[PDB]
């Protein structure tokens, strides 16, 4: 995740195994139950896309929710890129790209570059805008059951 220092400098940090450990527990009372979804923000403040893929991937063990999980990523991504169309490169040199829905994501995007995003001023929240697909994902899954 990305933390703010007492001067104000934005701090990347790797995510916590203790924070993976408590996502994974969890999960394993609450998956399909609406606490879930706060759970899941309680546990990400400040992550980064990798952040939010590393907590997935530990969650892998479930088959048919996650595969609903991802279907939503997806689509939440596609729905992006319809109204964010990538351009060729950027605005000028020295410029950030704008991110594409896979860069959201963190399939396409490296840490750096999410890093880079988040810490903007102001910042282009790649993590939260995820969070919230995923979290719309989550949803889906509590409402199917
Ligand atoms: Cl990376
Ligand atoms: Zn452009
Ligand atoms: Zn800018």
């Amino acid at each position: 995740p990305i933390v703010q220092n007492l001067q104000g400098q934005m701090v990347h940090q790797a995510i916590s195994p203790r924070t993976l450990n408590a996502w994974v527990k969890v999960v394993e009372e609450k998956a399909f139950s609406p606490e879930v979804i706060p759970m899941f923000s309680a546990l990400s403040e400040g992550a980064t896309p990798q952040d939010l893929n590393t907590m997935l991937n530990t969650v892998g063990g479930h088959q048919a929710a996650m595969q609903m999980l991802k279907e939503t990523i997806n689509e939440e991504a596609a729905e992006w890129d319809r109204l964010h169309p990538v351009h060729a490169g950027p605005i000028a040199p020295g410029q950030m790209r704008e991110p594409r829905g896979s860069d959201i994501a963190g399939t396409t995007s490296t840490l750096q570059e999410q890093i880079g995003w988040m810490t903007h001023n102001p910042p282009i929240p790649v993590g939260e805008i995820y969070k919230r697909w995923i979290i719309l994902g989550l949803n889906k899954i509590v409402r199917m059951y």
